[PDB]
């Protein structure tokens, strides 16, 4: 565990989540001191306490330049995960507030979560919340994975995780498979993958726009997939479109789809 008295936080705040909050703060290493973000767990007053340390669980067995490292964990006032600080914050909210930046640019970024993601899927974990908002920059052309509190290490015997009941909210970014067996594989972060690439290329735009989670899922039932981010180049759209592969064993893997990103950004330079 971190000791308290070597790390500072900032009293604003990033953001606020569920349930919790992100500061910004300094931890004092062997000699040099390290800017970190950390997950500041709200409990005026258990088992809230167990989710933060199985997500600090996951993260420690992570090792990828393209996914946040964590720190470690401190038991204070509060309990927190201390995480090196990704400055520039979420990729959604960056686009949003960023819109001179080029396909090109956006490509980079996108091609780095696939290289994280395939990381993820050599080394059996399942993210199951793949999407635009965990992702973080560290500049504006270096993207990591972030927010592994839904992430599940596969059993030895199989390649998938068995979920239950589901709210509305994760719906967008979920594959056929999950919505209809709460089943979650590499292949269901592929699906939410492409949802990525199609929120990256909106700059930041939410799927699905004003459709319930249960229209979304008739549509997909239906053939039918988002139409074309206006701007966006062809080819990450067809590969939006790959990833949307109904049948889980006809999706590509990570593997595949990094291949066809790192393909054509090298068109594209
Ligand atoms: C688990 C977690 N780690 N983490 C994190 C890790 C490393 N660096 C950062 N940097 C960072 C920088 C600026 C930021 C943010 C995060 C956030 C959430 C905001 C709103 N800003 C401006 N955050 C943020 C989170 C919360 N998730 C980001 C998802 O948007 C919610």
């Amino acid at each position: 565990y971190l000791d308290r008295k070597l790390l500072t936080l900032e009293d604003k705040e990033l953001g606020s989540g569920n349930f919790g909050t992100v500061k910004k703060g300094y931890y004092q290493m062997k000699k040099v001191v390290k800017t970190v973000a950390v997950k500041i767990l709200k409990n005026e007053a258990p088992a809230l306490k167990d989710e933060l340390l199985a997500e600090a669980n996951v993260m420690q067995q992570l090792d990828n330049p393209y996914i946040v490292r964590m720190i470690g964990i401190c038991e204070a006032e509060s309990w927190m995960l201390v995480m090196e600080m990704a400055e520039l914050g979420p990729l959604n909210k960056y686009l949003q507030q960023n819109r001179h930046v080029k396909d090109k640019n956006i490509i980079e970024l996108v091609h780095q979560v696939s290289m994280g993601m395939k990381y993820l899927e050599e080394s059996n974990f399942v993210h199951r919340d793949l999407a635009a908002r965990n992702v973080l920059l560290v500049t504006q052309h270096y993207a990591k994975i972030s927010d592994f509190g839904l992430s599940k290490a596969l059993r030895a015997d199989e390649n998938y995780y068995k979920a239950q009941t589901h709210g509305k909210w994760p719906v967008k970014w979920y594959a056929p498979e999950c919505i209809n067996y709460y089943k979650f594989s590499s292949k269901s972060d592929v699906w939410s993958f492409g949802v990525l690439m199609w929120e990256a290329f909106s700059y930041g735009q939410k799927p699905y726009r004003g459709m319930k989670g249960s229209e979304v899922t008739a549509m997909l039932e239906k053939g039918e997939r988002m139409g074309c981010p206006a701007g966006c180049p062809r080819e990450m759209y067809d590969l939006m479109n790959l990833c949307w592969t109904y049948d889980v064993e006809n999706r590509p893997g990570f593997a595949a789809v990094e291949l066809r990103l790192r393909n054509y950004y090298y068109d594209v330079v």
